[PDB]
């Protein structure tokens, strides 16, 4: 029966409430009890604050009106306002102190996941202070988790006027008995309750959440920690840069601040960074998640030599030039991580900082070709199978759903063996035709990769493996160099191909290298342990790349 | 006969040269003459500096090798190096002091315009210092003006080795007698001269430019000030954001730093900001030049109500939300400027700063509809002609080349009269069928707009004029507000429609408003006076929006 939940911003989704700060200011300044809250409410529906909440005036126009209300109130109370009394300082500090009430937001996110329509109905103002960006950032973080955001100053109505509740019900397309309304002010609950809405008076979050649990029949308190916020591809800004006549690179962009370039591995997409993109934008970074050459909406020329590391690195530099970026932080995973180490060795002036997930920096051996080094490790046998053009493309393109279901699995769910792939005649020869869905991915996420690989296939992606000799001769030019810019190596405990021990001698080449290690994490690092990846990257970016 | 010009970076395109700074350090530190230049060249082809210029080692690896060369040199000279002697401090200060030699760059730009292939051939290093961004920014600014950039550390060869000159001729596809080579080091001229190239020894820029004038037969010195750098659409990063199910906005993006949103007028394009986009990116801003709703690659829904200011402003806020931008500086011209004032009145928390070119802030009059106010000015008669759907679309779409040739003219070239458009039965009824090309625009620039308007026509653009009543009723909600965020009004002397005197009472509503005025500037401000617009915007952005 209940299908919508409406939350107030102040005192419910954001703590502390402004009224709580007015009460603390009177206690700190030895002012009469309720003096500031009386000045705030002065005039009722015809007062300065109602005009402010309705959007008739801005916050800066209201500030001297509130100051005058404070003096009028103090004159009747027979008291004197302190020497340096300022409404602006009081409100700036109050607005700045207000943070998201994470448990209340987790409950709203959980109700929305269970089919509820969620809305914020708040009495707010048009903020024109020099510090208005702090409020704008809070509103941006919150509004993405709600279906509707109704602000009094935009609709010209305020709570507790009965018209804003009628407006709310029309916006939600729901009848009052289908709506739960949460508010910290009892006067704002009264009109919702007259219409027949379920109301919860928020004094403390825990008791408010227990009432919300009891009335919705959904567990909100004591539930497990949720996964990070993910990307909806159709909600992303899509960018397209032509780096050379036939090569165009596609990227997805989110955030402002230092540029951070995300480089995916094989056989992946910009979508492989879906849990990182919102967290990294929220941390204060401009994230550019690439579709590498040969993938998704990026150009996929058929020629092998178009995917040698030298051409690939030169095109990433041109990509920076065309976007007008002198530097970017380069974060790679798998083949992307292989590329970001060579970006640091050949173009250090364009790389602000370098991070690799799973992929170690392995210097080229001038005494041995990479094809003879590949044969010396039985786990790299699938790389010899990928050499002959057409062979692996036929197997990997035959059934796209099966390809991504067999590959994208947690370490304990792996249904493939990378050794003796050549003798068996394929990657999937002793694997099920219909593999089960991994606990790591959903069916909708698997179909995104299927749709992406339906466009250009596996030729471009497989050509990254077909330049062993060209990459080796080019890497041999950097054997006298060291990586002396900020660098991070993240190892994944359960990656059986890119094993953590493959990274142990990296300090000889990158002496001030920072490390990260993720336990119980397989190859697909970003989607296997998203919270752990986000915390390791955000901490290193904040300290070494800012 | 001469068809290529090659310039060195150090001492030719960038001043001062590193060798000049080594000589000044010896004079300042009372060290023997030539001591630092001997340490620099120590070992010749087998020394640390040749290894650095060839890309064998990075700048940070070379620094302690140069320090050791300095001590070895001082021991034979029987002298002591000062207490705080540091190669890093000396090189950081030398690299940082180096600026673009504007006259030398203007000459290269002029030779390229006259059909010459231009190249930079430099002995440079892989810079991995914490301060390497300064060098990266210099290289980015320069490389866009040259056909080729050959760096010794990338090709493994150095000047004066004869192989780098053979490599240069193969890259240019030219024979030595067709090439002019400019260098400040005489030893680097010798091999170019042996091949038969024309060489110029650059001691001072003026004498070097007189030699270049005499040999090319092209005037380089004393020529007029050139127009700002323009945009090549195919070299731009193209962004696409879906703001609502059927509405997608297209933008072009360049730069890093605070976000700056450019909003064009009628009947224009993101391309109207072609002279501003590179200058603003170079000034340290992330420029987003929009194709407004109804134009170019942005969605053009047929419905009139899709272009009312309220819908338009809400979609620009959603545009910011989807890109993850809490704020942007909004700079508008014409209809774009009309929109940026309403972005400041309704969403001040999302607007970092607001600037309008030509368009004044005119508050809504609640006692008079905007249609009766339009009739009271004979110059706004074309707005009544634009009211009836289909009529103006038929005239403006009939001949696209004629439409843009008749509109895009300087104040003295205007071939149209905006008064009595209704009585005459059209904008072009007493105008030539083939108007001459204005001195402001080229034929290629006119064809860009023709190609853009061939897609969705004039319906969407004309619908901005068909919401007079809806815009008026919505603007009447902001009559009690003031604009209290940083604001700039730029007036154009010769705009006969959006006359400068229309802006005189703006201070009553925007009390701390900053002003700009451009003399001998008509309606098409950005392309009429691009250098003047760029300087007014960059100065205001640097002081009020940073
Ligand atoms: O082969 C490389 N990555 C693909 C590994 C992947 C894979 C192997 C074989 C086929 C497809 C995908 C994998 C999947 C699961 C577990 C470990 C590894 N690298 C080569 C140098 C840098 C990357
Ligand atoms: O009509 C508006 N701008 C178009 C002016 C333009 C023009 C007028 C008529 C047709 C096309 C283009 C013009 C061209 C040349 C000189 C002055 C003005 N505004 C309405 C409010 C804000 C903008």
């Amino acid at each position: 029966t209940l299908r919508a939940a409406v939350f107030d911003l102040d005192g419910v989704l954001a703590l502390p409430a402004v009224f709580g700060v007015l009460g603390r200011t009177e206690e700190a300044l030895a002012l009469p009890r309720g003096l500031l809250n009386d000045a705030f409410q002065k005039g009722g529906p015809e007062g300065a604050t109602t005009r402010l909440m309705k959007g008739e005036i801005t916050l800066s126009q209201w500030i001297p009106l509130m100051e005058e209300n404070c003096r009028k109130c103090s004159e009747t109370a027979k008291v004197c306002l302190p020497k340096n009394f300022s409404i602006k300082e009081i409100f700036d500090k109050a607005i700045s102190a207000r943070k998201i009430n994470r448990p209340m937001l987790q409950a709203a996110l959980m109700l929305r996941k269970k089919g509820f329509t969620t809305a914020i109905l708040t009495n707010t103002w048009l903020d024109d202070r020099a510090e208005r960006d702090g409020l704008a950032q809070l509103m941006c973080e919150l509004k993405m988790h709600f279906d509707f955001l109704i602000e009094s100053c935009q609709v010209g109505m305020v709570k507790p006027e009965p018209q804003i509740y009628k407006f709310l019900l029309d916006t939600l397309k729901a009848s009052p008995s289908e709506v739960v309304f949460l508010d910290d002010i009892g006067a704002n609950l009264k009109p919702a309750r007259d219409l027949g809405m379920v109301t919860i008076l928020v004094q403390d979050t825990d008791t408010a959440l227990k009432e919300l649990e009891k009335v919705t029949g959904i567990q909100l308190l004591n539930t497990p920690a949720p996964l990070p916020t993910s990307c909806n591809p159709s909600d992303m800004s899509h960018g397209y840069v032509t780096v050379k006549p036939r090569v165009r690179l596609h990227f997805v962009e989110l955030g402002s601040g230092p540029a951070v370039c995300l480089c995916h591995g094989f056989p992946e997409s910009w979508y492989s960074w879906r849990y990182q993109i919102p967290a990294l934008a929220q941390a204060g970074y401009r994230v550019l998640a690439m579709d590498m050459k040969g993938y998704g909406e990026s150009s996929a020329p058929p020629e092998i030599e178009e995917y040698c590391m030298e051409v690939l690195c030169k095109e990433m530099v041109t990509f920076l030039d065309k976007l007008g970026l002198s530097q970017a932080v380069f974060i790679g995973h798998d083949w992307g991580g292989m590329l970001v180490w060579y970006m640091a060795l050949f173009y250090p002036e364009r790389v602000r900082a370098v991070a690799s997930l799973n992929t170690p920096f392995i210097p080229a051996n001038p005494n041995m070709s990479p094809l003879e080094s590949i044969k010396a490790n039985p786990v790299f046998d699938y790389q010899l199978y990928f050499q002959e053009p057409g062979v692996a493309e036929a197997e990997l393109e035959q059934n796209l759903s099966r390809t991504f279901k067999s590959l994208f699995r947690a370490s304990d769910e792996s249904v493939l063996s990378m050794h003796k792939v050549c003798e068996a005649g394929g990657l999937f020869v002793n694997s099920p035709e219909e593999p089960s869905l991994s606990r790591m991915v959903t069916e909708e996420e698997i179909q995104f990769y299927v749709q992406q690989f339906k466009k250009s296939g596996f030729r471009g992606p497989l050509n990254w493996y077909r330049n062993m000799e060209r990459n080796w001769k080019w890497a041999c030019k950097s054997l006298g160099r060291k990586i002396l810019i900020p660098a991070l190596m993240v190892t994944a405990e359960k990656d059986f191909v890119l094993v953590p021990q493959m990274s142990q001698h990296m300090e000889d080449w990158i002496p001030h290298l920072k490390r990260g290690h993720i336990e119980d994490c397989g190859h697909w690092t970003q989607m296997d342990k998203p919270t752990e990846v986000n915390q390791i990257l955000i901490k290193w970016l904040d300290s070494d790349a800012r």
